[PDB]
DNA sequence: GCGAAAGACACAGATTTCTCCTTCGCATATAGGGATGCGAAGGAGAAATCTGTGTCTTTCGCAACCCTAAACC
RNA sequence: GCCGGGUGAUUAGCCAGGCUUAAAUUUAUUGUCCGGUUUAG
């Protein structure tokens, strides 16, 4: 996070070098103009964009239950299987701790996160305090962090590492600082408490990438932002149904039109020339625009991508739609052959309706410029998958999560033999209890 | 080890709104009188949301340094 | 078998292409003007 005389060493290609050689030439360049199209921001941004974000270890000390214990976890699904009290929701908890610091940094430096409660720490009497340590690794670049609390009453004094996720979160800043549309990670949990949103603001008008970034937890109000998001993507693609689109549309039937009246009369050159013509010349020169770049013009796509989306984990349903009533707009759904209402489901379909809208949506508003943003990065936590769901439900979801998002990482713990049937053997990890030197300890035994 | 300037954590309490609780007023299907059932407002008393204050966490461009080369702390 | 590490030797030489060898899931070369170590004047 700041500027040097270029050391020079051996020659490399790491993602550091890259943006310090960048803040290097910030220095002697005023214009703007030449810092645009400059090859150094070329280098950072290719740099950047191919590199996938991954979590490569953890380590958890004397926190909880936990005494201590490593894991590593993989890049693409990782299951935890256990009974209760065996610690499952700690690691959880653990993990989304490390990840708020560098939630809090994006927004602006030097910002607090999330500290360790005083009775999260071991009711041991040899205990001093709780340690939590973890590791990033974009492509070659390796960040770690560290993460403790004292005991109360100590007298002895403990502090946290911080500088590289603050040196990470730095590079995020400057390249949003010249570029209109970069995209960001992806932070998400899903904690035991999303039953109670289960079908349970002044106009707002402005929407922006960085009010995804308030919590790291979904509870309660997001639910309600969601619908207020999802109609205004409705009246959004109506403006598009509207205007110039329909001038085209008007000449388009009527050719058609007046080919089926060629067709007809026994066939009448002359009036099939006419036609004929008439027709290719409006099609191309309407297609030959295509609204600016095709699928940039959204609208339409987007709302059409995010229904067939729900639509995709309820298959006993027909179609979703958005009806103004009176004075209050609802959504209709039609299951069989009778319309229903949101607040006319099951607990099951309703869990299954949050979870996969909320999930659309974050990734859509981190993600303007792609043209399908359903590929972005990030890390994505879920506890005890099998809420309010019946057996047959219990064996395809897994594979239906990780076939619509093909580039996210996946933790999640589960309860169930069901589940278990359906995951490969290099992602299931398996929690024990024995005594070792007299001391009851946990471990996780199937790499 | 820690400047200034903003957040996190824990504990109160206050308040508007909603919801439970009398009191009687129709009503209507059984020829008037009596009975079972339900609708209408006051008047509670409960509960979610917000706001207040007090105790610590991070970590500075911090009177006061040398001018030959490489590595480590 | 696959992958990831070691490196003597080659090349208008931090390229490039050749020959060897190593293994539980298991390194990512760091602080000067002080300190001791190497060299030189
Ligand atoms: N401070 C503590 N000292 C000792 N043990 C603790 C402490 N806090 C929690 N525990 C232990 O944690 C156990 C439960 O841990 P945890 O909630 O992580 O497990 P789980 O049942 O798998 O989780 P979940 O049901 O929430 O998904 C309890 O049995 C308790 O003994």
């Amino acid at each position: 996070m700041w500027s040097h005389p270029q050391f020079e060493k051996i020659n490399k290609m790491n993602l550091e070098t890259c943006y310090v050689d960048f803040l290097e030439l910030e220095s002697h360049v005023i214009n703007e103009d030449y810092l645009k199209e400059s090859v150094e921001l070329q280098k950072l941004i290719s740099t950047l964009n191919e590199s996938k974000f991954h979590l490569n270890k953890i380590g958890i000390h004397d926190f909880k239950r936990i005494r201590e214990l490593q894991i590593s976890l993989e890049d693409d699904l990782t299951v935890f299987v256990g009974d209760n009290g065996f610690g499952k929701s700690t690691i959880l908890d653990a993990i989304a701790i490390v990840l708020s610091w560098l939630r809090s940094n994006i927004e602006k430096e030097s910002k607090p996160g999330t500290y360790i409660k005083s009775h999260e720490v071991n009711n041991s009497v040899d205990v001093e305090y709780a340690s939590i340590d973890a590791n990033i690794k974009l492509k070659d670049f390796n960040t770690s962090i560290l993460i403790t609390k004292a005991k109360e009453g100590a007298y002895y004094s403990r502090n946290n590492e911080l500088l590289g996720v603050k040196k990470l979160a730095s590079i995020y800043r400057l390249v949003n600082k010249y570029v209109d549309n970069a995209s960001l990670p992806l932070m998400a949990y899903y904690s035991i408490a999303r039953s109670y949103i289960g079908g349970g603001a002044k106009t707002k008008t402005v929407w922006s990438k960085f009010d995804v970034y308030d919590e790291i937890e979904f509870d309660r109000n997001d639910f309600t932002d969601f619908f207020q998001w999802l109609v205004f993507l409705h009246n959004r693609a109506s403006q598009e149904k509207l205007s110039e689109s329909q001038t085209t549309i008007n000449a388009l039937f009527s050719d058609i039109q007046s080919l089926k009246a060629t067709l007809t009369q026994l066939s009448a050159s002359t009036v099939i020339k006419g036609l004929e013509l008439s027709l290719k010349e409006k099609l191309n020169y309407m297609k030959s625009l295509q609204s600016g770049e095709h699928k940039f013009n959204n609208a339409v796509s987007l709302y059409d991508s995010v229904i067939n989306t729900i639509l995709k984990f309820l298959p006993e349903f027909q179609w979703i739609k958005l009806v103004y009533g009176d004075d209050d707009y609802k959504i209709i759904l039609k299951k069989g052959e009778v319309e229903l209402d949101i607040q006319q489901l099951s607990q099951g379909e309703k869990t299954i309706f949050t979870l996969v809208g909320d999930l659309a949506r974050r990734l859509i508003l981190l993600n303007p410029n792609l043209s399908n943003p359903l590929l972005g990065y990030g890390i994505v936590l879920i506890d005890e998958i099998d809420l309010h769901l019946h057996p047959q439900w219990q064996q395809t979801i897994i594979e239906r999560l990780t076939s619509t998002f093909p580039n996210v990482q996946f933790v999640i713990t589960t309860h169930s033999p069901q589940v278990l049937s359906t995951v490969s053997s290099r992602s299931v990890r398996i929690l024990q209890e024995v005594e070792v030197d007299g001391v009851n300890d946990l471990i996780v035994s199937h790499p």
